[PDB]
């Protein structure tokens, strides 16, 4: 299951917000874009793909992962296409969209906070380090 | 060559800016294309990154994009260490790879992260060697 992600969308202040979900690990990417357009979705693909080894995205079945720009991406980058930490994301833009002018700070300030949270007493880990030893362990 | 550590550089092409983040001890890259080198889009790169990895420390080629107040205030909320003027054949690099994919792309930003995704998937070292992928996640997994 290294491979797996799921992506969705948030609508907040008027503007959309796409979310990738390492599922293995809880890890989260994210970016605020104009409108869910089939180009936004495709370059967020083509970003996150350079990043880390994505090998099968789930989302909903909108039109933007219909368009064929989507497509090519995918097929470039190798990418096959077929909510828990998503309402979590929404609580932790709350808690800092005070800190924040621009809700796409206030949004990469939540992703920062959700990523490095160590979850658990002494002993435990964030999501930045279960997807990276998810990965290590993987590569062997 | 601690794991914390990223250099930061801009690269200048069709009269746009790409600005990339390289882990220095794996030689892995993140790049965006930005309208123009200013102190809130650098800065919103930098909380991007610092989201993503654990940045311990930047190093900058002190431009006037990095001095601004703006970048000052990423770095200290995210407790990163900026080290502004410390130090190339990676831009070099890049271009490179961006002629190479630059045809199948309608707008040079596609053709920036194709070439991010090339770069990282690369077998350095022969068969028997690792990508810059495998190197960043090998270097920063604390517990394999
Ligand atoms: O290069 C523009 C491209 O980047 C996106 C995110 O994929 O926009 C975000 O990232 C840019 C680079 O950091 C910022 O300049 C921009 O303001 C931010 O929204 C896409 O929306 C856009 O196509």
């Amino acid at each position: 299951s290294p491979g797996i992600w799921q992506l969705d969308c948030t609508h907040l202040e008027g503007k959309v917000i796409l979310v990738a979900v390492h599922v293995a690990s809880g890890y989260i990417e994210a970016e605020v874009i104009p409108a869910e357009t089939g180009q936004e979705t495709a370059y967020f693909l083509l970003k996150l793909a350079g990043r880390w080894p994505v090998k099968t995205v789930h989302t909903d079945n909108g039109s933007n992962f219909t368009s064929t720009t989507v497509k090519a991406a995918c097929d470039w980058a190798g990418i096959k296409q077929e909510e828990s930490m998503n309402k979590e994301l929404k609580k932790i833009i709350g808690q800092v969209r005070d800190q924040a002018e621009h809700l796409k700070t206030a949004v990469q300030m939540a992703v920062f906070i959700h990523n490095h949270k160590r979850k658990g007493g002494i002993g435990g880990y964030s999501a930045g380090e279960r997807i990276v030893d998810i990965i290590a362990t993987d590569i062997q």
